[PDB]
């Protein structure tokens, strides 16, 4: 797999976007029975911050979609309420991924997917270090997490959920993956 990825295009995508939103597979991301109003909601809310290196992205291989990423302002997130135990540094990007409904996939796919996410993070939009807060009970996220050279801060409280907090720093990145080369 080599990827390349381009900003979200309502318009084009939102049909793919829900349907794979619409899969079983992707239930973490909580919109299993959404309309398209609800997903074009979600789509424009994520491009709507200040600063344009955040929203959502598509990445591609062989001319097909093959997942989604959302790169996020952490200080309009759950990682600010008060009280996580989440410090903001200058540079931090929140990420989130979602994969195609597609099941036929070649060896290391997400682990290919998740070095592109990492390097376009660091190398693309300038993050310094990225920070993501999955459910504790998402165990596939968390075995990527650590194939990149993320670490475990700790959990903390949302309502109706458990979330576990993991940075990768991009000095980490370089040190674990020799910057995105190889998994960690």
């Amino acid at each position: 797999y080599h990827f390349q990825s381009r900003r979200i295009d309502v318009d084009r995508d939102l049909e793919s976007v829900h349907r794979w939103l619409g899969h079983p597979k992707s239930h973490y991301w909580d919109m299993l029975n959404s309309s398209l109003a609800d997903v074009e909601k979600l789509i424009r809310d994520a491009g709507a911050d200040p600063d344009p290196r955040f929203g959502m992205r598509i990445g591609y291989f062989e001319g097909e979609r093959q997942f989604l990423f959302e790169l996020y302002n952490p200080l309009t997130s759950d990682l600010a309420r008060p009280g996580t135990g989440y410090v903001y540094e200058t540079g931090d990007i929140g990420m989130h991924l979602l994969v195609s409904s597609s099941e036929r996939r070649l060896p290391g796919f997400t682990g290919a997917v998740m070095l592109h996410i990492m390097r376009t993070a660091f190398f693309e939009a300038g993050a310094r270090r990225v920070v993501v807060e999955p459910d504790v009970r998402n165990a596939d996220v968390q075995r990527l997490n650590a194939a990149v050279g993320f670490r475990v801060a700790g959990d903390f409280p949302v309502p109706g959920k458990t979330a576990r907090l993991s940075y990768c720093t991009r000095e980490d990145f370089a040190r674990a993956t020799d910057n995105g080369r190889t998994l960690a």
